């Protein structure tokens, strides 16, 4: 029972689900973002100034404005899933994209050419970003980047220090210590792009994350979808009092039926994710793993029942961090000859490797392995002072991360009103409808500078102005923090100029979304 | 399916709820609270005249309104929990500062300034508690203090007594004795700052509390998440008849499951408590509790398994008392000799000590394990008298421990009159919407008085107008129990300064939240 | 049958009616501003852009906020009873004044003294108003003002081509061409309003007129029917062979019967034509006719007979022009001092007429007997277009007598910026809440400029900055038009100071009353919830 809807009456519902997002998210955005009450079921109410936070509590009853609401969510998001922030941002520029957009549309404009028009203004508006973005890749760079995002100059260091010998494509985690001192340490461990397949095996509501201290990693090779090949060794490791990691190529059926009962039930705290990689890529991941834990890739291949799997075959870690993008193994306990096994094994092929891309794939296994799983244990003394480091480190450590990637640009908005000048030059060399979705770029690139101000409590616009009128240095902006206009770079306001061309072409790519949209299918009320 | 609502719709929908609670609870602040009537859905009803009692009952059908409903009692009551009293007055400060606040938000006033006026105002509010306020430290004043707050002149001196003697940073406990008669003694125990696992260990209702006597305290170091590693030794002390204390660094799943049901079946007697402190330093303070209860850290660290855990490797205490918050051991029966030797050990590792930080946590475990733990065995005839008086003696010993910490102001709102003029002060700086938060504040100031007064019918309005026209003794206040004018001070009428500079900074943080406020994410029906 | 409603309640209301209304008006101010479409119960709409017709229209559902839009509505009306044109500008000025107010009075602050406050802080503004104006002194200033006011070049040209020549004490009339294009007109001679009597006086069979050259004028104030009294002046002026026009309340019977046939049969060339206006004043516009042809009025209450009238009491002509329903007496041989003493009779009399309806009377006179009567006839290709081209020539001229009377100061609302250092200076000498009531104008008063350049597509506070900012010469402002901050002066942007100060004085008289609204008695929701 299905419920079909056309033309404007499908993207007007889709827009209201946008808008509702939307205006829940942006009242944060910005160093003064103001507070957001969200209710739990059984616990009391809960305030906050975080965008993702928010974008998460937001479910609508009507199942077509819900249906906007979820896709702007989705895109908007795999913003922060890039470089760790921004997913709120994206929000706001989508938000203006799609009413512009649809007001123009509903006056006859043409969506095809509104988009190719939002399209080229985009192109340009990037080109600006990255013209206008400043590298990160000395020492000093990187550790001052990461110093600010996390507001001490140690961390920073320790952040550097860990980027330094992991590398770019390495390994680097922030872990909740128990001591009340914060600390580097290189210990062993893999993590791969796979999260958990059941958002059940949670352990944290709120991080979304499911950790696992001190557990068993069974490496699986086979679908396991039996419950009678599994029951064997599930019940060993029950009787160990330990958690376990279970990561076959795919957990179904009753097998995973099962593994989520008792784990909501408390009968055997667990967790099912993906195998790493695809094909032979795949079986030659799950033996790096096998060799930084201690265990051993129960493969059919080389003829292996399941239930006739010793609580040995299995090897295990300190700590099991699963997101639902990412499964992360820190504390390795395998055999440190097993490990320098793989990774002299690695540089042979590499070697005899011919195709550049094999090569970059083999560069990541190769320094995932080697370098390891830089750590750093923070230290708090608090539970809550803790979750706050907690959470500033990581941020602190994603941001930097980014800001290596492709360098920083002003922040508060800054950079986007900036970009205005680009898309102006644009709209003149362009005409018709097409002009017409230029002009809608570049009404957006005001909304985050202008949404900050505001919620402030500043004259967005006025602000937004002030801005735009110093021509001498493009750094000059407006620090909605203590009201005062400044060099945003020099007053610390950077942002990864990776999380910014990714906002706004994520935002604009919903956009174009929505005006081509001619027809909805959703469900009737079950 | 959620529901959202933003700009003023929000914030009234919020402000409904704030109201309820705070008009319900209110009718009770001062020396003569009203009576409100609560009824219990099998018991017949029930009437109070405590603002905490009532304040727990208050849930409204309305998500929305609810939510703010719960949004205040929580802020509200972390004043209680940092001063053990001043809830309900810093509800009544809250309802005041929310309605002028979106009053004049709705009249054009920007949020954001009113609150930066807010803010600035409490401060200098503040600031006149402390130099107004009297410090408790003399040898008569802790006994007075405690001695009013227990109403027993008696248990006032024991209190004094056992502060003069553990310090500031010992150990203190009130417990159940089973004598008719209170005493005080100097045994040997421990106490961290963590509480049951779970609110079903509770032993009293009432008190909310989980008390065993002579158990073993089964020291644990792992995620003790396992049925089959703990039945052993659960089965051991099971056919023991006594009860146990489980303080794993946390119990879950099927362990955790397990210790409750037959805990609320009758088959074991147990309550779970986290382990004190966190990291290296959580190990140090396990080793202190296996000290004086004379048991062992079953860590895996050194190898060894918990199944393979002997009825004699964990130690025991005459009695234990669990909190939501807080830990206590009370007659620890571990050998002296142990104990003396974490003492110095301690001692030792204190002068290698260079970070001031670490310098005083040592300080506690220090004076912790030293001075032992100062115990008032409480006498009673019922189970009932004494749940009253093991309450009231136990509050009497928060209030006045610390009442030393921040001194002590004049009661019955005084002292929160006071505060005016250095608000006033204030305002004759400010110009704008600024101004118009710190005027909110001012005129908050003057709700609790205001309400004592009335509720104990009274003119409040006119009382809080004769207070502050007395300018030579700021002491000068108005006594509604026995409806007279006073110093309060010599009245006997004071307050923790701590709770008074709390109340207000809490209702103005719940204020400032609320103008700050642009949308709210509920659950639909 | 009442709801009582007090405090904040009352006054949130109220606000809410007075933004309704001014913000569907604010929405016209300034060069750029757009037009409002106010639906008409039986014809197209009516598109504007004038401040209280849209204002006029505005009724709300609920009655508290009705009361507010009414009270808004006020001040938009008197402004346009005091001056015709400024409603928008005081629209915008009393929303300002009473959002600011509102706010202050919800902090506490005492109404009454925002009063006092707000009324002082008026006052030295207005003065600052007159302290800039500029007396009108040419052509040119005047084609600056009806430009403006009429947001039109053309319109502010024929209003200054028109004024020029037809002095300022002249008179300008709004007529509704035919043609798609306006015509500017003037009027020669003496005229009125009343045609040929009968058809068969005619001269012309191509045009319907009846052209008398060179003839005498027979100004009789009582009616004419009986042959009799006629015959005697007939006969006096047939035999002078010249031709005769008669003036009186009618011609009627066999009188008219008589000079019809005389003229068809070649007797005497003649044409009856009745008296101009009704009750004493065609009496005094007889006399009018009198002092300008010469003649003497058959007064029936001054002792004459028509039968004993004599050429030598007739009124003389250089020519006479008269249409189906319209007479011309140009060349009229009138004494010079009969004329000026009949003129000057008029103005040491006007100098004490109240009702504005009475002084446009007088004046059509004084306009006529000065020969100075202009015309601008308005076309357009749609009854729509037309008349709301139309209404800006009618606010145009309003702009120009305004401008006359009490001068020009700067416009786009520069003017009033620049009362705003004599409020500051004003607060310094005052205190609590009354200086408050001060601080509220002064900010009010950067409404108007505000909204126009925001209307443009700029900054409000932005331009506001740096107009205030500049304080070596108080002409500078802001050009909402080509975007430019200029000697608004010398650009042409100038506006009546008498507008201006009317505009604040009504919105404040009706702003600071608002503020010390503490409870409304209105009709509760007839049947609703
Ligand atoms: N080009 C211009 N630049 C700046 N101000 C202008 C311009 N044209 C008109 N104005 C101003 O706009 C104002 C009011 O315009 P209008 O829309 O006609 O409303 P109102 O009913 O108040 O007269 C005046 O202050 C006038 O001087
Ligand atoms: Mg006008």
């Amino acid at each position: 029972a299905k419920i079909l809807v056309f033309d404007e009456a499908a993207r007007r519902a889709l827009e209201r689900g946008v808008n509702a997002v939307a205006n829940a998210v942006k009242v944060t955005l910005g160093p003064r973002g103001r507070n957001v009450v969200l209710e739990k079921k059984f616990g009391s109410p809960t305030i906050t100034k975080d965008g993702v936070t928010v974008a998460k509590e937001v479910e609508l009853e009507d199942h077509l404005e819900n249906i906007g609401a979820q896709l702007l969510k989705e895109v908007a998001s795999k913003t922060n899933d890039v470089a760790g922030d921004g997913t709120t941002t994206a929000t706001v520029l989508a938000q203006a994209i799609v009413r512009e957009g649809l007001k123009n549309v509903a006056a006859g404009a043409n969506p095809l050419a509104l988009k190719r028009g939002i399209e080229k203004a985009v192109e340009a508006a990037v080109e600006k970003i990255k013209a206008l973005a400043i590298p990160v890749e000395d020492r000093k760079a990187i550790e001052e980047v990461a110093t600010i995002s996390a507001n001490d100059p140690e961390v920073g260091k320790l952040i550097a220090d860990a980027m330094e010998k992991v590398g770019k494509e390495g390994i680097i985690t922030v872990e909740e210590s128990k001591s009340l001192e914060t600390e580097l340490k290189f210990v062993e461990g893999y993590q791969f792009d796979k999260g958990y397949i059941s958002p059940y095996f949670v352990t944290n509501p709120e991080t979304m994350e499911a950790v696992l201290e001190d557990a068993f990693i069974l490496i699986v090779e086979k679908k396991v979808s039996n419950v009678r090949e599994l029951l064997p060794i599930l019940e060993q490791v029950a009787q160990t009092g330990k958690p376990l990691l279970i990561i076959a190529e795919d957990v179904e059926g009753e097998a995973l039926a099962t593994l989520v009962v008792n784990k909501l039930r408390g009968t055997l705290s667990v967790a099912a994710v993906k195998a790493p990689g695809f094909g032979d890529r795949r079986k030659e991941m799950l033996k790096d793993i096998a060799a930084v834990t201690g265990g051993t890739v129960i493969s059919e291949e080389l003829g292996f029942k399941l239930e006739n799997a010793t609580l040995s075959m299995l090897g295990r870690a300190e700590r099991v961090r699963i997101t639902k993008d990412e499964t992360t193994i820190v504390g390795g306990k395998g055999k440190k000859e097993d490990i320098e096994a793989r990774i002299n094994g690695i540089k042979k092929e590499l070697e005899t490797t011919d195709s550049e891309y094999a090569r970059e794939k083999l560069q990541e296994r190769l320094a995932k392995l080697a370098g390891g799983v830089a750590v750093i244990r923070v230290g708090a003394a608090t539970e809550t002072e803790l979750k706050e480091k907690k959470h500033r480190f990581e941020d602190a450590l994603n941001a930097t991360r980014a800001a290596v990637e492709e360098g920083i640009v002003p922040g508060g908005g800054v950079t986007l009103l900036r970009a205005i000048s680009a898309v102006e030059e644009l709209i003149k060399k362009l005409e018709g409808d097409e002009a017409t979705g230029a002009k809608i770029v570049r009404r957006a690139l005001e909304e985050p500078a202008r949404q900050i101000a505001e919620n402030a409590g500043y004259e967005g616009s006025v602000i937004v102005q002030q801005i735009l009128a110093e021509t001498k240095n493009p750094r000059y902006g407006f620090n909605a923090a203590t009201g005062e206009f400044v060099d945003m770079v020099e007053a610390g306001i950077v942002d990864p100029a990776k999380v910014t061309r990714s906002a706004l072409q994520n935002a604009a790519s919903i956009g174009a979304l929505i005006l081509t949209t001619e027809a909805v299918v959703a469900e009737k009320p079950e």
